């Protein structure tokens, strides 16, 4: 049903927006270990995911940005700006899109010496999609419009040991979008579509060990862990007519879960492996993940 594919793309619009999450102490660099008051950063990721009923998507997501940071009494305050841009491409039965979301936004992030760290970020981007779909009459149509989301989170790596840290954290985003306004007279009815101002929110709960190696031997960034992520909010309201009549849909709760990454591996100045881990649970709704490994070294 074409009600059906509206609802799978509003489904892929929230799994985007969740990935818009990058790691606040990864991604976002982290509040504990990090010595940097200023200087500019970047992260290059790709994920892939599908569900139920042959829906799957494929995406790349880089971003960049720069930090300024100074310490306090027992404080290290920190906060900067950054780019994002996020291509992706999905396929269904009978629907198949091309997404693109660019955008900007500014983030902080504090820590102290108690073994506390605060961090946040906050982007809007410009999420503009060619979906080819045979159901409803849609054709090949370019649904664009902004969409503005932030997140906070909050950290405590305790140290477990001299060789690990037990971080517990929390995490909630609140985001807002326009909803995809068009008409499908194409299809022969009029079968207005459109949807209302989406104002999703997720909230996220993580528990995870990190191995604190150095040494210019082991050097490594080991973690382990999980995490378990539900939406805080789902309100995205949509409107269907049809000859015999007229239906309204909005969202639901998620139970997502969450793995660790694999080797995160470096020696030196001049050496740096990475591995990724990915889990597919295809027991609860299809899900899947992307992982990578690779090494760079130069003589």
């Amino acid at each position: 049903e074409a009600t059906r594919n509206a609802a799978a793309l509003f489904s892929v619009d929230y799994k985007a927006f969740l990935n818009e999450v990058n790691n606040l102490n990864k991604r976002m660099g982290d509040l504990r270990d990090i010595n940097g008051e200023a200087g500019a950063w970047a992260r290059i990721m790709s994920g892939t995911g599908s569900a139920s009923g042959g829906f799957s998507d494929n995406y790349t997501h880089v971003q960049v940005g720069v930090d300024k940071k100074h310490e306090l009494d027992g404080l290290d305050l920190f906060t900067g700006f950054t780019v994002t841009h996020t291509d992706s491409s999905a396929s269904a039965d009978v629907f198949s899109g091309k997404t693109k979301s660019v955008g900007a936004g500014l983030y902080a992030s504090a820590m102290f010496d108690s073994g506390a760290y605060i961090d946040l970020i906050g982007k809007y981007v410009h999420h503009d999609n060619e979906y080819t779909a045979t159901f409803a009459g849609l054709g090949t149509r370019d649904y664009s419009t902004h969409s503005w989301y932030a997140g906070a989170e909050a950290g405590y790596r305790y140290h477990v040991t001299e060789d690990a840290w037990i971080e517990p954290q929390a995490e909630l985003v609140y985001g807002s979008v326009s909803g995809k306004q068009f008409a499908w007279k194409d299809q022969g009815m009029h079968l207005s579509m459109k949807d209302k101002d989406y104002n999703p929110l997720i909230g996220r709960t993580g528990v995870d060990v990190g191995k604190s190696f150095s040494g210019k031997d082991w050097k490594v960034t080991a973690r382990a862990g999980l995490g378990y992520q539900f939406d805080l909010l789902a309100n995205g309201e949509t409107v269907l007519r049809d000859a015999s009549g007229e239906k309204r849909i909005k969202g639901e709760k998620d139970s997502r879960m969450l793995m660790s990454v694999g080797l995160n591996a470096e020696i030196r100045d001049n050496v740096r492996f990475g591995l990724e881990f990915e889990k597919s649970a295809f027991g609860k709704y299809n899900v899947d993940n992307a992982v990578n490994a690779n090494f760079r070294y130069c003589f």
